[PDB]
């Protein structure tokens, strides 16, 4: 998977499942084509969410549907959206790792960059 | 002020001066309306970013050009930008820092709302 | 004021008040000793921690009594403390803020130096 | 393994290998008494630092040398060091995760608990 999600619960500290996200790609056009969409495990992770034939050199956004994950636990969050904007360069078996840690009135979005 | 930015920088520890931002309002459409640009002074604030008269009820979007920020501080960073989405005044209105902790490769951002 | 902090909540979104913390030093010996102690006001900071004469060049520790803040939310914690270690030289009024980010199970700690 | 690290690099965005620990048990008269050592490897974790029976309920320190990691990376750090302390109850193969993300100038600890 050139493409992986790490998502924990900073009040729980349990990792944070069944959050919602999109990928979307730009297009020459500066516009947005959804690409892929998912929801995470019990873990806080996705698999076999794109594919490295869908994950071309470009630039990208994924948002994570954070707001829901609070609201279904009884919290009120800040955040509407996180979204993560990254230009990528999928590039000899190059691999990304999104890292997020959640809180009702805070986020750190960190990525993990390989090969 | 209604809408206050502290942006700081995790490797020099200081706070990042000269960070351009753009402030927009989600539209009944469902696309942004830009309301206002501005620039981190070097405290790392943007004072009289907007007033009130720009400020309804509804979701707003600032942008940072973060991207830009390490480039020219020679690094070179994972984000094409760092974007905070958040409903403004849900349960009536409030005041809104947007604390900012920005890294090459990671960025915090965090939400204190006043009354 | 060299030695400043800022605490901030981020489960409800303010400041962190009423939080404890304890200012020691290091000692030629190797160990740690109390020198002031301080409770944050409702912005999440202390004012007149301590003075330029206190603070002189030298190794710190600032202790945040993180646990019982929130215990006394109603939370439960992960940390026993919040420990920032450095090495101060107020040189030429240099100053120090320990920024704090408080989750129940995470915290950041950062420091703008002036 | 009870006790596990991740450690991540916020400027390079890789983890943190070669980041040296010693893992430190309080003892009845509030002292401490280290009982491991260790260093990532370079996925940022530590694999087999103590076994569950030299992990019994009580209050521990991880101390990670963070100001050697930052000096052979060439940047100046703040921390002298990043401690985290923390109350553990290790009942019923619950395991602990210390998350840590590292910038010179800030640092981040984060725990994941596995259930019973
Ligand atoms: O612990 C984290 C982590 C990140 C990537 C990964 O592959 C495994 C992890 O445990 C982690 C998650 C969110 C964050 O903001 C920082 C982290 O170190
Ligand atoms: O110290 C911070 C801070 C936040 C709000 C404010 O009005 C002033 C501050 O110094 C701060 C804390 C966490 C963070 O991710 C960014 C910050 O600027």
């Amino acid at each position: 998977c050139p493409l992986m999600v790490k998502i924990l619960d900073a009040v729980k500290g349990t990792p944070a499942g069944s959050v919602a996200l999109k990928v979307s790609q730009k297009t020459a056009d500066g516009g947005w084509t959804q690409i892929a969409t998912g929801v995470t495990d019990a873990t806080g992770e996705i698999h076999n969410l794109i594919t490295e034939q869908q994950f071309p050199a470009g630039v990208y956004r994924v948002e994570f549907d954070t707001k829901a994950y609070w609201t279904n636990q009884g919290s009120t969050p800040f955040h509407e959206v996180a979204e993560v904007v990254f230009d990528a360069h999928p590039e000899g078996h190059r691999h990304y790792t999104l890292a997020l840690l959640l809180s009702p009135f805070s986020y750190t979005t960190t990525a993990v960059v390989s090969s």
